């Protein structure tokens, strides 16, 4: 069995019922609208329905007739590549390598040791890509997508004036040649060195005298013209930028290219996050803040080495979803879990050509972007404020419904929450969004913070909550959700001329969710112990991720410190608090 051999035989992405999709829709307001709102939304959507989204939903239709995907192009435009706020801080999703809870605890002076084995086991989970070893993903005896394990390696965002583009020069054995090149950022400077030799993939002990040149050729002089600092950019600016860098020498394109088509970008920084099995929010801070001079923001996959033998990664959200870096992340940290963090092969160093470095042409304006580049992100960065902790029915829905009840008691009104669902049993699917907070959850909310309220009826509303957001998320997965549906119908509209239907004008379509305007915004992270974050959707929201383990639950807050309503430390908080309270109303009504 091959990794990609199920891509031909996975069914289209689907188009939802226009009626189907419109009734979601109408439920998810009610949580936010009294019975005038209420009314005239609901007078708009029968409109809607009966005449403009009649047309548009047929032209949607048709355009599923001839795309196995109908929403992939659009999406990554309009979620990404269009965006210009800068992306890398705002956009570019982070985890930390989790080998710091058994064989790689932080310690000083381990970072170039256990570097040349991080890129070891990361370049043999590239050929097990390369090779089409890597297992197809399956539910049941269903095969999932697996298209984006292609956007992993030798994959990079190419900035625009109005639009990025993504470049994937990723390959199989059966489909040609793939670069065999990475890119290493060290001291504002850039180094590459090619990872085989002979055929074979070098080993970690060649891999750490390749880190060791480029760690000394720039260790004790200082920083250097830091060009990548550029990616963290607002997305014009570093287009400008870099077409003016590539006008000044036709070969500085020839240089970008190098990083771009590099099997991926590893970043070393001298600073150290303290990081502990108990305390390790820092690494998240750093991971998403750090020293742009050492970053590529555009890259899909920036592997990050820390001084004190730390790592974690952070990548460009436009190619593809988290759950491929969560793959490889744990791929590793199974790997060091093996062989107890060591090599215990053959410790010969074959002659192999140094690392090569890549000398951007510069003048003063570039070195002022540059300068310009690392305080906006810097500035940006520092306006973060991140909360991670461990906790120690399905385990998803669970959390999800304590949240809910988290944010109505710590903000007294409902949140609004979007949920990521995956849609991989279709052709390229990515995801689809869930809304937790419905009816159900918020009337189980208001009985919670009820004095009045039996156990009886706090349980079995709880219950009627789980029911409905086990449902939502199933059908979500399976192409039935309706937030991309309504996306697609606005989009067939505006690609044509025509103009916004009142249906997306409408108040309450942005105080339920759309337009990006979730106070909460979420996504399990996986199973795989391993964890990441984003920042929020809104300047007054909260970003709320999490993973599972049979025995404990880890999340990830984040929150705007500009902003003084919320906390996400204290939100964290009161969640393990809503966690326990549950856990009770569940044993109490045991009888
Ligand atoms: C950050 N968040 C949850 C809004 C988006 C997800 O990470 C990806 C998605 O739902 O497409």
């Amino acid at each position: 069995e091959r990794t990609f051999q199920y891509q031909d035989s996975l069914p289209s992405l689907p188009v939802p019922a226009l009626e189907e999709s419109l009734k979601k829709y109408l439920e998810s307001v009610k949580p936010f609208a009294n019975e005038d709102e209420y009314k005239k939304t609901e007078e708009i959507v029968q409109k809607f329905q009966e005449g403009a989204g009649k047309r548009l939903h047929q032209k949607l239709l048709e355009r599923a007739r001839g795309k196995r995907n109908w929403l992939e192009e659009w999406w990554l435009n309009v979620a990404y590549l269009d965006v210009r706020i800068p992306s890398q801080l705002n956009v570019n999703f982070v985890g930390p390598c989790p080998h710091f809870e058994h064989y790689w605890p932080a310690r000083e002076g381990t970072q170039l040791e256990r570097g040349s084995m991080m890129l070891w086991h990361n370049l043999n989970y590239w050929q097990l890509l390369r090779r089409e070893k890597l297992p197809v993903h399956k539910s049941g005896n269903t095969p999932l997508d697996m298209n984006q394990f292609r956007m992993l390696f030798s994959t990079c965002k190419v900035p625009g004036i109005t639009r990025d583009s993504i470049m994937n020069y990723f390959k199989t054995e059966s489909e040609g040649h793939c670069p065999t090149h990475i890119a290493v950022l060290c001291r504002g400077r850039a180094f590459v060195f090619d990872v085989l030799h002979e055929g074979c993939l070098i080993t970690p002990p060649e891999l750490l005298r390749q880190l060791t040149y480029i760690h000394k050729k720039c260790s004790n002089e200082p920083v250097g013209p830091s060009i990548a600092a550029l990616t963290s950019e607002e997305r014009t600016r570093w287009a400008k930028a870099r077409e003016y860098l590539i006008s000044l020498d036709p070969e500085n394109l020839t240089l970008l290219e190098k990083i771009q088509t590099s099997l991926f970008v590893y970043s070393i920084e001298d600073s150290s996050p303290h990081a502990t099995p108990e305390e390790y929010s820092q690494v998240f801070e750093m991971l998403l803040g750090g020293d742009p001079s050492v970053r590529w923001g555009d890259k899909s996959y920036n592997l990050i080495s820390f001084a004190n033998g730390i790592f974690g990664c952070c990548c460009d959200h436009a190619p593809y979803d988290a759950m491929v870096m969560v793959n490889i992340a744990h791929y590793v940290d199974e790997r060091v879990l093996e062989t107890e963090g060591r090599w215990k092969g053959s410790e010969k160093v074959r002659d192999i050509p140094l690392p090569e470095e890549l000398v951007f042409t510069v003048d003063e304006k570039i070195l002022n972007d540059v300068s310009q580049a690392k305080a906006q992100h810097l500035k940006a960065a520092s306006d973060l404020q991140i909360a991670a902790s461990t906790f120690t029915l399905h385990p998803d829905t669970f959390i999800q419904l304590a949240l809910q009840l988290a944010y109505y008691r710590l903000h007294g009104r409902p949140g609004c929450c979007y949920e990521t669902a995956m849609t991989r049993y279709f052709y390229h699917g990515r995801t689809e969004t869930v809304r937790s907070c419905t009816v159900e959850a918020v009337r189980w909310c208001q009985s919670m913070q009820d004095p009045s309220a039996s156990l009886l009826e706090r349980q079995q509303k709880m219950l009627e909550a789980f029911a409905k957001h086990n449902k939502m998320m199933k059908d979500c997965s399976h192409g039935k959700g309706f937030d991309r549906h309504l996306l697609g119908l606005l989009l067939i509209a505006k690609e044509e001329g025509l103009p916004v239907p009142e249906l997306f004008e409408d108040p309450l379509f942005s105080r339920s969710g759309g337009g990006g305007n979730f106070v909460l915004s979420t996504s399990l992270v996986g199973y795989l112990r391993v964890q990441g974050v984003v920042v929020p959707m809104v300047h007054n929201g909260y970003g709320f991720f999490y993973h599972i383990r049979d025995d404990r639950f880890v999340v990830a807050c984040s929150s705007w410190r500009s902003c003084p309503e919320t906390d996400a430390e204290k939100l964290v908080q009161m969640i393990f608090h809503a966690f326990h309270d549950m856990i009770q109303l569940m044993n109490t009504a045991h009888l």
